[PDB]
């Protein structure tokens, strides 16, 4: 930290010394960089949203109707961007928010093991995918020091389900991300139209293909060993996709929660009487997110339903992401009672242009300019930045 | 059935073999495709609407001021989009909105019978236009065992209406559908501009040359037999058109009603005490749409119009069309109290790239997104799918 | 059908009475609209050629460098435009040239046979390719009273390469074409980049698991009998793959002429060494082609190897393709000593938007700009476009 | 490796089971991706050229106005593509042509350490610049088997020349290549516009950093000792500066004769004299080139100077590059008598994209279509492709 917007005094410090940036400095630009520089079904499965993909972009419009109040002569000259959330203190109120393929998202293949050194240097939590390359023990040495949780797709085998779980908690995650919102997918016409599915060419299954309760399910069903499938993943890409979604139910959450210590988090809850019930059963954390609307199109900004989520959360901590684009997005999300902030999409673009640097680019970028937001405009912690603080917009 | 989301799974197993779909996913590119594949005649005909289009366009735009609120660990597994409507069950709450060139929007001239075929095959009903090129007794064949409509453009003659109602009741059609708003033609830019009016050519006029009154009453007024008519229909299109177009009445609805046992549905309805006096007449479905805004463009989107005609309506059963592109806008169409979704513009797309599959790919692909929808947002089936369900976004 | 030029005045005379053409009337406009009404994999196939494309264009360029010296006071008002190929009189100095996904321009998926049937009604004759849907016994039948030609691509197999040519003659068409520049796919840019190559799918290999040999062979190879191969012919994808491409020698060639009656023509021929040596072989024909460049990039545009070509013939009839796109690249051709003029991808675009009508349209269209220019510019026969009516232009 | 040809069957092979390709298949889709995958920087510098660039664009035009004349009936289905050069075999044509700042076009900044792996994996000698990130004894090695080659920048400095040279003999180089056309850079306004310039930041100076000779110099001349010289090599780049252009004079190649038994060749010969009078010297080699438009926009296409440089050099081989795009490209620079030709531009676009993958991709790629090209069109080795199969095409 010591301030997140002092990284502008190194981008024009190397200039002076004739020394250009690299990389690009606005996600308009990352985003039309990247999109060109991936193969082309990862753009597709990456930029690619639900239906006609209104969701998705209205998710980021919601965010050019809220204006921040500037409050001229506070002198916020030291910033306190850090946040407590279920005992760990986290440098920064921002996250990288999961992301199944951001392994792919880089050209040499390693984009989450690239994500968890990020981390690992800037202190951005990474919240690591079921799906992805490197294993889930692996991802978490990455990390380093920072915290880093776990973010589980529930499948349709307990056992399987639990070995993710102890795993996780063995592998010292710091919480376990239960995605509601992913059990089926989405229709996506981008990737319908190509019929582009990694997964299904056994990509990013490395915690499924590794996995001792997967392993002996599988060869109880194939006759394949343990060694033959991790030799090829994807002959268990059916398998996979047979047990990959399960629909979870309220009976599940309070099961999850009795057989670990690690806190919980529900990603996808949008409606307040959904994070009431959750709060009221002792769910630890409530993840804000609409899944950056690439998996329903149903038309509701995730950033519409925050501020009444957070009301009924009540002190418990409620993460937010789906929109996020700059740090102006980020300074809002958190005035609106989000305890930290979600990042999705431009980090992915950050990995294609990049790899760990282009991630760390990314992070860093979006904090220097939230922090030197709050400066200028006069909030000097995150406990200040109150929902008051902001004015609905035209 | 089974779910209608099912079918991404055959698009997605097809790549895995190398299988590559042949057809548009999304509206923007079945529009954009079919356009340039159609004569240009037709073009006209099918894209243009009435004045400068404001109508037609805000029908559309309409739908993205709603959104769906998404409900976690609701376990919506098994969906059940059946409807029943008069006595028979739909399998879907959609169907094929009239056309009366669907015919001439597929390559071989048979629109019309490809579109019925896509129905007996889906169970999407189809509603016949009184234009058309297939004569309504071969229409409902081609319909199978799926419900099957007739839309009455009501003439002026008493006698040829009646013909038309008798003939639809014998070929065993399961409602009469009468549509109000089009008893005269709007005024339609981009035909005028080519004086592109085809039914004048004698085209899609098969339903008044097969007729036994319009043969009867043309050769008295001609002296040509139904033999020369049947191979020249143009020599009758402008008797067709003194009598296509009676402006139809109250007294004339109680009328159609105490000849037919069919049910009876308004078609144009748009204000509440219209449906109001409806409905308290014993009239059996009302039909909300403005007819895609190709006929009248005084500004008023369909969608908007659609909750009062709801309430007032009561019990009685509410169909809606215009502005429908998406699942999307088809689970929020339900939401507001419609019970089945017409389509229009969509399929007459899907005819001019495929014919009969084409219109049939164009069903299941509004049908699988509805269903993905309601199932990652947690709606198991259309009585849970409430008006509450829905915020207005901006 | 006194002259082809006729045909314009039935364009002309609808539009008096309100009737519209439907159908394009340029090739500009055919490949524009013809190209968006493809699915995507025939797009890239039919459209793309060899590399970047060059030689494709090339071939196309070359006619806009030559002009005809028009006659005035040559009253051409009667043109013959018939030509007699081996003992048969051809109604036009054009024919479809081979192509073997011709079957999937078309929506029904029966493009060959819509060629075949527009073969027969127009007198062009059809040239099937041995790649087809429709087996080469039935294409002869819907050609009617047209010649019609079988153009072979010489099998690694001469049993299968010998029932093949004596299908061909039993099933009665007038002439063998051999294809020598296709025994190995060259780069294709469009198709590869999507991975694209519909035999492999099994698609458009008819005219193989029809065949007794190649059954026979494929059983002993795999063990699936004749029915299973009809209804999944991708069983035999990958062993035609393994036979389809023999590079066809000198020998080979005496070999053919031997077992058949048919005349022998040879396709790909561009040095004039190669067509004198063909001619003392006593092969029948000359076919001057690079195949639309698609299957190499090496950048010679066919029309400038034709002159040298006729001349090496001396008295054997050459044809040629490569290039054509109107009707003045026809008369053009025929001017520098092509006695009959093939087309390619024109009548593909005409597939993608009429079926069988709209080939029709091509092949009219391309036949009446032909003939009006003689009738314009002075010349009433073939015999008098020579290739002293040209001159070299800007 | 039977043939290069066979590398298109893999990519289609991988999409029948829905294995997409990743990476372009032609020179326009490379430049147009990797163009905005790089940094700014590294953009201008390596697709702008001298001037207005008209030289560097009119030697790839220049391909445009020959073609291949197809062979057919030649049954070319083994190829030879080998080429003897200096007593060792190359397995093709082709090499990687020296580019200063390939390590940057990689986004992990050893790109020309990737570029060796890709020669050692393909056959495809690699051509070090004197201008590179890793050593020159680390080139070498990471070359594997490959015949390996080191351009020399001459410096002003008989004492670093020599230890250059010595230091590539010693590391097992193959052939000393000799830059004849940069001791002096030319105007460039694409970096001008920005003033981009990596060198004069310490980037890229690797080899005189390691040498013994520049460490002496450098150290008399500043004080800094060898290992705060390799922290930060840019303490050197003003003296870089001052020694890296020595305009090579023809006694410079006697003295640099004498004191290697590398084979020598010199790069940028374009006039016959100048060549002539090297055959003459004994110089080993001839490299016809203008470097890509890079240093001089005088205007004349290089290709317009091979098939005279080739005659002036009798028996001594010549190599070239400058305006290769494609594998088209590559056979008309041989059948004009280049021993072998160097690709520049196309394979940067590579690293930009995949790294040492992305290199070998576009080299495969442009060998595979080289290889198809002369299959088709009859050429089953070098010694058949001649300058009397070409044709100079309008
Ligand atoms: C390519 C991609 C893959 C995704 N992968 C997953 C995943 O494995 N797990 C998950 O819980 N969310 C998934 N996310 C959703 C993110 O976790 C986050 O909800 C979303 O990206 C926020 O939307 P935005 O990128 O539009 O801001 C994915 C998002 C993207 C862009
Ligand atoms: C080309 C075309 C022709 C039409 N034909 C008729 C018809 O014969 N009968 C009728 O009641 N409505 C007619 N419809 C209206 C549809 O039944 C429906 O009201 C409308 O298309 C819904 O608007 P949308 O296509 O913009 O969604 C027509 C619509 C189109 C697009
Ligand atoms: C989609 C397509 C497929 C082809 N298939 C065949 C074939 O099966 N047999 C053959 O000898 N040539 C084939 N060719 C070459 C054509 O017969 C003809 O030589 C070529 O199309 C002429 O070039 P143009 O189409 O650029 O005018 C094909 C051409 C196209 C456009
Ligand atoms: C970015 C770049 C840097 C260059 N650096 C070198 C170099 O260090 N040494 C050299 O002899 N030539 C160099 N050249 C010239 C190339 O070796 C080759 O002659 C040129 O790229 C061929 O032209 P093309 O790239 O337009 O085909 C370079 C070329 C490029 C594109």
């Amino acid at each position: 930290m010591s301030n997140w917007g002092d990284y502008e005094n190194e981008i024009y410090g190397q200039g002076l010394v004739g020394v250009a940036p690299t990389l690009p400095m606005s996600y308009a630009d990352w985003e039309a960089h990247a999109q060109q520089a991936l193969p082309p079904g990862v753009l597709s499965y990456v930029a690619g949203g639900s239906g006609d993909e209104h969701t998705q972009r209205a998710n980021v419009e919601a965010f050019k109707h809220w204006g921040l109040m500037p409050r001229m002569l506070m002198a916020a000259t030291e910033r306190d961007l850090s946040v407590e959330l279920w005992g760990k203190t986290w440098a920064a109120p921002m996250f990288f928010a999961p992301i199944g393929v951001i392994a792919l998202c880089a050209q040499d293949g390693h984009g989450d093991a690239a994500s968890a050194q990020a981390s690992a240097r800037t202190g951005v939590p990474y919240i690591t995918s079921t799906l992805a390359v490197s294993s889930l023990e692996d991802i978490r040495k990455h990390a380093g020091d920072t915290p880093a949780y776990f973010q589980l797709y529930y499948p349709e085998d307990r056992d399987l389900a639990e070995s993710f779980i102890r795993r996780a908690e063995e592998a010292g995650y710091d919480g376990l991300v239960i995605t509601l919102d992913t059990w089926i997918f989405g229709w996506r016409p981008r990737d319908l139209t190509i019929s582009n599915f990694p997964f299904l060419r056994g990509l990013c299954l490395t915690n499924y293909v590794t996995d001792p309760v997967f392993q002996k399910k599988f060869k109880a069903h194939s006759g394949v060993e343990a060694e033959g499938l991790r030799d090829n993943p994807r002959l268990a890409a059916d398998f996979w996709h047979g047990l990959f979604g399960h629909s979870v139910t309220w009976e599940d959450i309070d099961w999850v929660r009795s057989i670990t210590k690690m806190p919980v988090i529900l990603k996808g809850i949008q409606h307040p009487d959904d994070a009431r019930r959750a709060v009221d059963s002792g769910v630890d954390g409530i993840y804000c997110s609409n899944h950056g609307g690439r998996q329903a199109n149903g038309g509701l900004p995730a950033l519409d339903c925050l501020p009444e989520v957070v009301k009924a959360s009540g002190d418990t901590p409620v993460l937010f992401d789906s929109g996020i684009r700059t740090g102006a997005d980020v300074v809002k999300a958190l005035a609106m009672g989000a305890s930290a902030v979600g990042i999705g999409r431009p980090y992915a673009w950050g990995a294609a242009l990049g790899g760990s640097k282009g991630i760390e680019h990314v992070a860093r970028s979006l904090l220097a300019e939230a922090d030197l937001i709050m400066a200028v405009d006069g909030y000097r912690n995150l406990k200040e930045l109150t929902i008051d603080a902001l004015r609905p917009t035209r």
